């Protein structure tokens, strides 16, 4: 009747469509949903499942591939079917989602062939996925030698928009030749383009900016905001499919799903 949901967070709207397709898939086979909000936080993931086993949850699906020490122990102890998310597993762990690094280094990508060759990376929480995410950007730099540590900007707060106008403010007093952000999450990118706006900065032609994740504000910017489409619903929905699957005792469709992911290329880099 129960499954147990494990997301890193709650307001960065993130994984909202992510919840909205297990929904689907569990309503439909009628179990009950149960949240965790671990707040990027393996202690409390580790604490949410702990408190949740009184719960009698029949399965669980986790987000990302890092967890606490104990946390995987207490998964078999209690033979838990589990599937993950957002990230693909190369150990055998049932999964489903896609590479952030290869993401990462396609929206680089764009920005170059938009001519653009001081490319700077807004970077917020620095989670494990986030640094995937820087991965790919310097792959795509250093294929075309346009790396600079002058360019990265990693921050260990929670993302938000007015952080995004923040770090723009620093990088343009830091670097005024930089000529593209790709910012790590849409919230970071959205704050940055309205403040570049407020700043009387042209969008693209002296500044283009990408966001990632294509959360609902980005189409919705002036200028429409270039990112990357990820498929946090299908992720949600596919997960769920395989967990009850796994439940029954079955082989899921695949043990490790790439849903690959889209560019979303708007006005914010293509004017």
């Amino acid at each position: 009747r129960t499954v147990l949901v494990l997301i890193p967070s709650l307001a960065n709207t993130v994984f909202l469509e992510t919840l909205t397709g297990i929904e689907t898939v569990l309503d439909a086979a009628g179990y009950q949903m149960l949240i965790g909000n671990s707040h990027y936080d393996a202690g409390q993931e580790l604490q949410l499942l702990r408190a949740y086993l009184q719960h009698r949850p029949d399965g669980v699906l986790i987000t990302g591939l890092s967890h606490a020490e104990p946390f995987e122990r207490i998964l078999s102890q209690h033979a838990l079917p589990v599937v993950y998310m957002m990230d693909l597993a190369d150990d055998g762990r049932c999964c489903v989602g896609f590479s952030q690094e290869d993401a990462g280094a396609a929206i680089t990508r764009h920005l170059l062939s938009r001519g653009k060759r001081r490319i700077g990376f807004l970077g917020a929480q620095l989670d494990e996925r986030v640094m995937k995410r820087l991965d790919g950007y310097r792959a795509a730099l250093d294929a075309a030698d346009c790396r600079d540590a002058g360019l990265e900007w990693l921050d260990p707060q929670p993302s938000s928009m007015q952080m995004g106008a923040d770090m723009l403010d620093r990088a343009l007093a830091e670097r005024p030749d930089c000529d593209a952000l790709f910012c790590c999450n849409d919230d970071l990118a959205i704050g940055a383009l309205a403040r570049s706006q407020q700043l009387g900065i042209a969008v693209p032609e002296r500044l283009a900016i990408a966001g990632f994740n294509d959360l609902q504000p980005a189409a919705w910017c002036t200028p429409p905001l270039t990112t990357v489409a990820t498929p946090r619903r299908d992720i949600g929905v596919h997960a769920a499919k395989a967990l009850l699957q796994l439940i029954d005792g079955e082989e899921p469709a695949s043990r490790r799903a790439d849903l690959g992911f889209r560019l979303m290329l708007r006005r914010s880099s293509e004017g």
